[PDB]
């Protein structure tokens, strides 16, 4: 019962990732209250050309101006499931098409893209069966959520720094000035809900979505949103190079599932200044690292997860929404399952249960 994750063994041709396509979209407001509609969604506004370069001091309003939203309310898929309820009639495809998916969150799939390279954190994830469907919904590690607690200063201010940089780029409409003069409030989010398919394993899942760019050529979701990101300033090549080997695979994985095209990285120094902006798009992140000994692959991560994904389905044979296959991964080590039923694991709630089985 155990599926393993060294990078030789996935290094094959690169399998079929189909177009995403965007089916909804959800937001999470400043009380963290579902809206079925896109009010959260922030509109690209980079520095004016022929004006002055960013100037971004992401230590402006710490902590006096944050409402960082409480962590330890765990929703799990409850949010996205709330999306698909209200949307199962007019799913498209065809009939059973969510029968024969993987419902979960883009940042799941993004663990799994990057777990053949992984060597810092583990991770597990819960599996359910529903009326055909395979869900996944992640579990916090004893580590994390004791990391979490303990979270230091230093690593709660660079947190808020990578949400006011948003603050910086983004404005509430079209064309607008970006107001850094307001609060950073981490419940309030905007997500995408998207479809494609990776080998045989059709999906479905919500990302956050950091902006949307009105002057983007493809007028079309998701081709028209743009990922925020910072990064400490770099000055060597060698530096540079540890950046392409280990953060550049991560917002790859993160932007490529989605088909969000272009991330937007913001360059802090050590006083907390963004002073440089660069644009990485994720069709070409690879090509740093292409010819590197110590780099990534993109067809080993995507042959992971497909691959990840048909084990998981063939594990999770029951179509019981009490039932949790849990799938549990630390670096270096294979993925391994164990059985749960009813708490704490089982993750469907009863109003999503319900509605779908009357
Ligand atoms: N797994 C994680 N652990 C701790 N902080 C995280 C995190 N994921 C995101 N954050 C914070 O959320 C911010 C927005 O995330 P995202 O860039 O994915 O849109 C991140 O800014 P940065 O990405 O610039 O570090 C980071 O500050
Ligand atoms: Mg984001
Ligand atoms: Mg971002």
């Amino acid at each position: 019962p155990s599926l393993r994750t060294q990078p030789s063994l996935y290094s094959g041709p690169f399998p079929f990732y189909r177009r995403p396509s965007e089916l909804g979209c959800f937001s999470l407001d400043a009380q963290r209250q579902y809206h079925g509609d896109a009010r959260a969604l922030r509109y690209y506004s980079p520095p004016p050309i022929n004006g002055p370069g960013p100037d971004f001091d992401l230590r402006d309003g710490y902590p006096d101006r944050y409402q960082p939203r409480d962590e330890e309310v765990q929703e799990r898929l409850d949010h996205l499931l709330r999306w698909v309820l209200e949307h199962r009639n007019q799913l498209e495809g065809g009939p059973g098409w969510l029968a024969g998916a993987t419902v979960t969150w883009r940042g799941h799939l993004t663990k799994l893209l990057t777990t053949p390279y992984e060597r810092q954190e583990g991770w597990q994830l819960a599996a359910s069966r529903f009326q055909g469907t395979l869900y996944l919904s992640e579990v916090e590690t004893p580590a994390a959520r004791a990391q979490r607690l303990a979270r230091p200063p230093l690593l709660r201010e660079l947190m808020y720094m990578g949400y006011k940089f948003e603050q910086y780029m983004c404005a509430d409409k079209p064309g607008g000035s970006p107001d850094p003069s307001g609060e950073v409030n981490t419940n309030v989010a905007y997500c995408s809900v998207l479809r494609s398919r990776l080998g045989n394993h059709p999906l479905l899942f919500s990302g956050e979505v950091d902006c949307l760019n009105p002057q983007a050529p493809c007028t079309q979701p998701p081709s028209c949103y743009v990922e925020l990101k910072t990064s400490k300033e770099m000055h060597s090549p060698g530096q540079w190079r540890s950046f392409y080997r280990h953060k550049l695979l991560k917002w790859w994985a993160q932007s490529f599932l989605p088909g969000v095209p272009h991330v937007v990285a913001g360059f802090r120094n050590p006083e907390g200044f963004v002073c440089s902006l660069k644009t990485f798009p994720t069709m070409e992140m690879f090509e740093n690292v292409r010819n590197d000994r110590e780099g990534w692959n993109p067809s080993v991560c995507m042959n992971f997860c497909a691959a990840f994904l048909s084990f998981a389905q063939s594990t999770v044979v029951q179509d019981d929404p009490r039932l949790v296959h849990l799938f549990s991964w630390e670096p270096g080590g294979p993925v391994t399952v164990s059985v749960h039923r009813d708490a704490p694991y089982a993750f469907l709630p009863s109003w999503y249960v319900e509605t779908m089985t009357q």
